[PDB]
């Protein structure tokens, strides 16, 4: 019952692979749906095209800025911010999808794919998804960030829909 998305991931232009995330509707049904209809495009924009703007290896991947593409834009689909749902979910490894804010009830349309266990985050973040398939290539990704984040090459998401 729970959405599958995918992003297949480009590097300088050249394709890397596919990831795809569980998304955790039952819980966070607000929170997923942003993320689903962000990633299908279906309300006219989204994560198509977009890149990870920083990526910080042992730490996570960060993207979702689609109208500045450096961590000062986005938009979710339910206007320009959104409530915290809730914090059920924990950053409990690898492979967990979270959103980024700037504060309480600040959501737009930035995540992070946590490559570690980040427990400090623990609600101040609303954790939503987790990669389904393609851990590995996540991990690729990994090897292009650096310590302060910036990026050696253009990591784009050069497609990105949904699954089931």
């Amino acid at each position: 019952v729970n959405p599958t998305v995918f992003f297949d991931i480009a590097v300088d232009g050249e394709p890397l692979g596919r990831v795809s995330f569980e998304l955790f509707a039952d819980k966070v049904p607000k929170t997923a749906e942003n993320f689903r209809a962000l990633s299908t495009g279906e309300k006219g924009f989204g994560y198509k095209g977009s890149c990870f703007h920083r990526i910080i290896p042992g730490f996570m991947c960060q993207g979702g800025d689609f109208t500045r593409h450096n961590g000062t834009g986005g938009k979710s689909i339910y206007g320009e911010k959104f409530e915290d749902e809730n914090f059920i979910l924990k950053h409990t490894g690898p492979g967990i999808l979270s959103m980024a804010n700037a504060g309480p009830n600040t959501n737009g349309s930035q995540f992070f794919i946590c490559t570690a266990k980040t427990e400090w985050l623990d609600g101040k973040h609303v954790v939503f998804g987790k990669v389904k398939e393609g851990m590995n290539i996540v991990e690729a990704m990994e090897r292009f960030g650096s310590r302060n984040g910036k990026t050696s090459k253009k990591i784009t998401i050069a497609d990105c829909g949904q699954l089931e």
